[PDB]
């Protein structure tokens, strides 16, 4: 049957934390997953970032059971050139926007002595200027490449991952309906 | 014989402007190029950026004659996955460094009222933090892909292009000795 | 179901000796293994090194029953070139570090007459300088190649084996949770 | 015609320095090379190590002309597993021999106060114990991989490179007769 | 379950004759074999050599029942070239050693008139020089090829068969523990 | 055009020494070979045995020019099983014949005191009993495997190589007419 | 369980007629066969030849019950080429021998007037010269092909069928012990 | 272009001897063959039978040049079962006819004392009864198998080879028009 | 147990009508069939032709109970090409024979005025010329295909169905002994 | 490029005789065919029927050159069952229609004494009743099977071949435009 490529953004994001049976989310997900032989996958890099960020006690055993933890075998894969071209072309605009935001916040800091609030606002604006919208870290690229070779169904709540997975030719799924999808595949 | 993939950074950079017979550089380069049938190439994007930045009157005719202006045919090319992996892994560090520099300059701006000099310093430091060292714009990626399919000899003064062209497997040449190289190929 | 590639470092290392039901470890492992048809594997070279190092009386029969003892069929396998490149590039640094440690210990020996303690310290430092971190002997390479063709789940407590198995594309498992993993696969 | 894969050990080693027309060696080699269209090659890593070690003034131009400087394209190449198996199996013995030599020199240092001469002897013996006989650095592996994909004629004075190039299936040439070989190919 | 490839050297060799319930060995082996559906196999050539050498009255019926008697289907099998290379390379040394032994025994015969004892000693030494250690007859090659296609567990007391079966990639078993192995597989 | 796989038995055997223009044979062969682009080949092992046995001064340069010196790449080749079966089946008979000859010569030595002549006769008879007729050393197997992958025309005066090359499917040529064949291919 | 491929030469040959409970043989065979679900088979051609040669009244019903009567499905089967090569190579010798026997009997007939006895002797000798030893008619080939696809246990008293079934890879059984084999499979 | 599989029956049969330019036939055939790169082939067995039967002085050199002499590689080929079925079914009838002819000639020999003429008549009739019409010797089977793997154009004057080559799926050519066919392929 | 593929020609043909307990035949057949779980089958087309030709009152209920009425699933079945080739090759001869019979009967009609008797004779002869001997209608092809996928035992009194079912590889049964066969399978 | 499967109905039918350059048709077709490497094919059976029906002097040589003459290899091909079902279902109707026509012509013959004209009319009507519309002879089936395995472009003027080739999945071409099609493929 279909093979799902998991991600970190499927059981740590608060909304998908809640839709998954409200620690309990992990075990309910595990029991649901073990049924109907829908093979899952998740790259090692994503695994280590997630475990570093979030930890559950002794429940990891069945998670290692069902969700396989590979690396994409990046030596036999090739990504089309236009993908890289578009990535870098968009990244240049993002960098310029971030520089402009940094400039305007420097002037605002020179204006008034409210340094802490302005630093917090800079954290908000710079991250939205650069990290929001495209592939930011290496975990996302690893998810793409792992899901690209196995012809798997990418599952993510990241809005910068979905568009770039759509450009490459990976079939996507609705992240908000993943729980119901898994349940209906398990039952019927 | 060997085929050279040109770039914008071969006859607009002041040092390579000077080593090329000191407008005169373009025509001397053209005459030298027309000899010995060393086919050149240069992507259209680089051509339009260069002509937008620099303009010479009516000399362009023989430049269109000798230096061919293609596009890489980005539909039949594939770049290895580890290249993209390393690119994005390094880019993340660059972004963090740029954010830290922006922070420290905001605090320095809050410290003293020397806004213009600090803005100039921010222009210097941010560009060195991000744009210096890797593929920044799309013209560089276009140069890589054009030089990658024709097995051409990349010619550039960009230090962020050379390393990434070395990773992919393109044969490079010394940019500082290009004029003498072309002359010795022409004569003997 | 999933197929596990065993190793010597799963039931001779003292910590994994203890977590395995505290000779008793072997038989408890055997009974647990015989259930649920999780096929195991272990190369012959590892087998002979382990039996040479450690011996149990007459219990080997069921071990031959369940844990299959192959050789990787090294004639139909190919390892990507970048793997070898990285291996040798790192090995050069290791060799230089070992030479420097040998030098400094020679000078310390010249300094004072405490030869036995310094020889013991040299044994500690040289092994950490070279053998620790990468593929040292041939048993580890055999484990990699056997686990690479069968798409098996490598199981090892060696920290120099895990990284190099991650580079090649083998799916790994947590060595500390292997007993609980096997139990939960057996029961449910 | 045949394509030769060059190396650093063809015009810096004193003996092959002498057999090559006794700076003069480089230019005589260059003139001989430019004739008869025997395409050469040399990896970038070897090029940078050689130029770092040895430098000639302004003669490099024709060297860039004739001797192409690539990288092996290590993403499309595969090395057979038995090669790696034998490499690591031999390396283990080398490491043990080096450790034993370090031990005996520590005891000799404890014996007498002749530290400088013994350090020099340790430099001689340790390098012979480890670096002599097999692929030591990454430049050699790069030479192998570049010569392996182009079906080129490896040319080296390294006795640890020749055996490992013979195991893989690369055709070799006599390094001592390279000059006469090139001359006779040029003339007739 | 696992499939065993039998041999002649499992119930005619005196030691394995004894460990098998001390004619009685054959029938005890047969009863043990009929249980638990561990499919056996044995090539026809081995069968005819064994029956020619050893004969049991009317017990053969159940032996034909349980131990299947095939031929390897040598038309669809391929043996790697390095196997043949190593076989012949070792055989050359064996032949030279046998010739030297023959020479020295000729001189000893010329020395003294003890012809019968020296002929007996020549029988002992020549057989050890050539037939001992490698694949001698065709029955052994037949056992290898039959066990190689079925992925069976080779069972033999021949020390020249085990190494060559290990080179090819056949999983081996302990010949001395075969009886206990079969019993424990039958019972539990 | 056709590609010839050379051997040691083409220009050291006295008869083919004579038919090749009567040191002079090597150079006449070389000049004839350089014409018409009939690519030759010869394995390294054969090369080292031949150079060890026979040496010519400074003529080797053009020999390295024309006759390529590879190794068979024994990792991607497979030899059919029936070939090995027949080889070993015949070898067993050869070994028994050699043992019988050794026996009868021992008795003859016991008979009379003519030890030197009988030792010489034993050298003659034993070599004819074993080494004559089949693949004896590893150089012959190397010639077979090199000629088997390139679909080359094996050229040898060895009567034990020709039959085994005929069994495998290699196209053979007449060794006595090789000189005239090469000449007529060169001229017309 | 095992599936037996029957033949005509299992219950019409007088010796196997006798060992089968001494018409009575057919019914005893049938009752024994119906037990233990050892599926049998027999080709239609063999069936029609046997029924044409031998007939039993009204007992055929249970024979149609137990012994299935197929045709080999000769459209999906392939026989290795070396089999045909050896068959025809041996057949040529047989034909020549038959011609020589015919010649010598013609001369003997010319010698003396004993025509009837010599004709009887010619019937004896010619049949032994050609039909004895190899596959003579089409029923035997049909038995081979039917037994080859089902991986069945060929059962025949024909000495020319057994060798050719051994060459192809069919597992054989002892024809003289078939009754006892079937009985022991039925009982235990 | 098309590849022709030669035979012995193309330049020894008197009629095709004559249509080929009337020793002269061989050399005219050779010159015609060397043109237009129509690759030929001929099995070794056919070659040795032909050279044993017919010999030409020193002309063989160019024959070895153009007409390649392989063996079919009978280990990777498979012949359909219905082919063998039909072959043996027809052979049985041939054998019976030969026996009947032998009988009637025995009676005729008994009748009258004309033994020599009747022996000659028996030679004529028996050969027509058996050898005429089907694959008689092994050279014909070798021609079939060699022509079957290369998809070559079988060329023969044997009327028992043509029908059996038509059954298997080999494309045939007119043997009487081979000379004109080769000429018209050479010229236009 | 075995599964029988019924036909129309098993309980409408007068002879098999009689051997089946002499309407009574249907019910006796039904009771016999319901025992021992010998699954039957019969295609729908045959069912409708039979019910159209022959009708029994209210007995059909148990016939629908026991004899399953499928269609062959003609979308997943494939018939070998040689079957179709032979069918059409024979059909051509049949058509020509029918035309010749029609001609001769036209001339006989022209001869004498006995039109009715000659028309009756034409009905007899034409049907024997074409419809007798091969697959005539579609019901027979349906029986073949249904019996071919289920590996069932075809049961028919049609002499043109039996030969073509024998060519394809379907196991047949004796139609005259079907009643006794079913009885003996039911009882014992 | 595309491969055409020829037929007899492409250069013997008068209309396609005329459109082909009006003996001259054959040679013009041959010259046109030899250009542009559009590989043709034609089965042997069609070839022998055509040559039997029509003969051209000495022009056959180039016809054997260009139009390959195979047999379909009917052992590796399978035709879908529904094809056979439809063929036989339609054939039954054709047979009944032919019988009715034969009847009515018998009555007309009884009516009047015009036997010759009525026999001619019967020849016209019966052939239209049966042979017209479907696959009549074996040559057509051979054309289908040869064109079915090579994925060739069937070329025929037979209206009963086109529909049945359309049912199976063979791509067809316009027979009336074949000459212009071949010309336009040759020129441009």
């Amino acid at each position: 049957m279909d093979v799902f490529v998991l991600d970190t953004s499927v059981f740590t994001n608060p909304e998908i934390y809640r839709t998954f049976e409200e620690r309990g989310a992990m075990e309910t997900f595990i029991h649901l997953a073990l049924n109907s032989r829908a093979e899952f996958y998740m790259p090692t890099s994503v695994y280590t970032e997630m475990r570093k960020i979030m930890d559950v006690g002794e429940l990891w055993a069945e998670f290692e059971m069902v969700v396989k933890i590979r690396s994409p075998r990046r030596f036999q894969l090739t990504v089309p050139a236009d993908f890289l071209y578009e990535f870098i072309e968009e990244l240049r605009y993002r960098i310029n926007k971030g520089l402009r935001i940094a400039e305007e916040h420097t002037r605002e800091a020179s204006g008034c002595e409210d340094v802490g609030k302005l630093i917090a606002r800079l954290r908000e604006k710079y991250r939205e200027a650069l990290r929001q919208g495209i592939l930011d870290s290496k975990e996302d690229v690893d998810v793409l490449l792992l899901a690209y070779e196995l012809d798997g169904v990418l599952v993510s709540a990241d809005e910068g991952l979905r568009t770039w997975a759509d450009k490459i030719g990976i079939k996507l799924i609705d992240p908000k309906n993943f729980k119901n999808i898994l349940e209906s595949l398990v039952r019927h």
